[PDB]
């Protein structure tokens, strides 16, 4: 791993071979699946001991075909409004005590009622496995099955999802908190496949319409019905190779309008967010920087946790990735030993690149006035020489991002013993023809955020400038807001 993987990808044919080989290397072995099966069997044994006729249904990465080594094990246990929450939480505690004290080998048991879907986190010691026990999740089962079904519908699915998933892990786009879940990212890939001119994957509404007799199922008032086998469905007429689909992915999601669009896997289409339509229809839908609808529960934005910085970082990383995929280093292999194809995409991100990818949130203000105030801050309040979404090229011959404290103290003392822009500009000018550091500033139409990328950085001081800008620019615009 990280060594064997690198040479394995570098050694093999074209890009598609790299993606396929990646899937081959990361996926769970037979022994791993045997181990997981046995552990789930034990859990089943103890839960049967407590709950006669209860079924333990594995879901998520286990059954959705996107599994990798050491992945979580998601288990679903199948057996007034605040009273119902309290009842559910108590029940969850009961399951938690069953895990904690009964089933042999399991430790690290933490009940999490506060989560969206309440869950009991567990670790099984002898197998070295960990995961979540869920009481109510029946939608995850069917949508996981839906994911594996997608994998069966077209052979390019697993390679795309695996590669893009690893890439997202690399670019810091995926994880907990504000980031994207692997499920959300997966839904994005699938939606991308549905939106190709020839469709690579059918829309979920098409699967629902196809369905079958007795294959009808309704969970939590939503229609989860899809065909059980991929044989009853006609293949894709899309001839696009893996690499082209990867590049097209990056370019696509880089060019999309995320804020103003709710991406529907059901209709296989982009539904306009503004104004008010989908949130009025399904009534449970949270809207934000990135909106991606679950194929079954239509009141659930799977990306609803994604902050503007994360969406911005996503589209930036995707634009950069597209730029790379247009280079010859991507398409053509290497003679001897050099990194080609998937390798720079799976390689760790440069600190300057990692920083530049994630934009800087700015206070609310009209685009024109915001831009004017920005270039006014760079020009006036900093030593920046600037020149002509919006963008400006900026040059700094000075250390201006650092040394401001001492200079401000000196000025404070000089003034003591004998309005923001002009004063801070004086602070800057009191800090003191080849450019020391040159960088690009960019503002997107929606949401309005400043993106700072490097150009010429001989001494490698760019990240310091980036952090300093992260602190300085918002408060500058903040003070400029109060002059009106
Ligand atoms: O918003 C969500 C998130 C997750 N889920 C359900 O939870 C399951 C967990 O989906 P994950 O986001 O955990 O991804 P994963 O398990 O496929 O991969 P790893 O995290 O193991 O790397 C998914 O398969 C989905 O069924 C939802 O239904 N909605
Ligand atoms: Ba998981
Ligand atoms: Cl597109």
């Amino acid at each position: 791993d990280s060594h064997q993987l690198a040479k394995a990808l570098a050694e093999a044919a074209d890009v598609g071979a790299q993606m396929i080989k990646l899937v081959g290397l990361r996926e769970l072995s037979e022994a791993e699946r045997q181990l997981r099966s046995l552990v789930v069997a034990l859990m089943q044994e103890v839960f049967t001991e407590f709950f006669p006729g209860c079924v333990v249904h594995p879901f998520g990465s286990s059954i959705n075909s996107f599994d990798v080594h050491g992945c979580d094990l998601d288990l679903f246990l199948d057996l007034t409004p605040k009273e119902e929450k309290a009842e559910g939480a108590a029940m969850l505690e009961l399951v938690g005590s069953i895990l904690r004290g009964c089933v042999p080998g399991v430790y690290r048991v933490q009940t999490v009622p506060s989560a969206r879907r309440p869950v009991v986190k567990f670790a099984h010691r002898p197998s070295g496995l960990h995961g979540d026990v869920s009481l109510s999740n029946r939608l995850a089962l069917h949508n996981s099955r839906f994911l594996s079904l997608c994998s069966e519908l077209d052979g390019r699915v697993r390679p795309l999802v695996y590669t893009l998933r690893a890439w997202a892990q690399g670019r810091g786009l995926s994880g907990s908190g504000p980031l994207l879940s692997n499920y959300a990212l997966t839904l994005l890939v699938i939606y991308f496949l549905q939106t190709r001119d020839p469709p690579v994957l059918p829309t979920v509404s098409q699967l629902t319409q196809k369905a079958g007799e007795g294959e009808q199922v309704e969970v939590d008032g939503w229609d989860c019905s899809f065909p059980r086998d991929a044989s009853r469905l006609e293949p894709s007429i899309n001839v696009e190779p893996l690499s082209s689909l990867l590049a097209q992915f990056f370019s696509a999601v880089s060019s999309w309008d995320l804020r103003g669009s709710l991406l529907s896997l059901r209709e296989g289409q982009a539904l306009p967010v503004a104004g008010g339509l989908p949130s009025n229809l399904w009534e449970g839908l949270r809207l934000g920087p990135l909106n991606l609808q679950d194929p079954f529960d239509l009141s659930h934005n799977v990306a609803a946790n994604v902050t503007s910085r994360v969406a911005g970082r996503l589209q930036n990383c995707c634009r950069a990735a597209a730029n790379y995929c247009r280079s010859l280093q991507y398409q053509r292999r290497s003679s001897r030993g050099r990194d080609w194809g998937l390798l720079p995409l799976l390689q760790p991100s440069s600190p300057s690149s990692l920083l530049s990818a994630t934009p800087i949130p700015l206070p609310l203000a009209p685009f024109t006035q915001l831009t004017a105030a920005l270039v006014q801050v760079f020009r006036e309040a900093l030593g920046c020489h600037i020149e002509q979404s919006a963008s400006w090229r900026c040059a700094l011959w000075h250390r201006v991002w650092q040394g401001r404290r001492r200079a401000r103290r000196r000025l404070q003392q000089q003034t003591k013993e004998g309005g923001w822009l002009a004063t801070e500009a004086q602070v800057t000018q009191e800090l003191k023809t080849e450019p020391l550091l040159s960088f690009v500033a960019s503002v997107s139409p929606a949401d309005r955020m400043l993106t700072v990328t490097p150009l010429q950085d001989p001494q490698g001081l760019f990240p310091d400038l980036h952090h300093f800008l992260q602190v300085f620019l918002p408060q500058a615009i903040r003070h400029l807001k109060l002059e009106h």
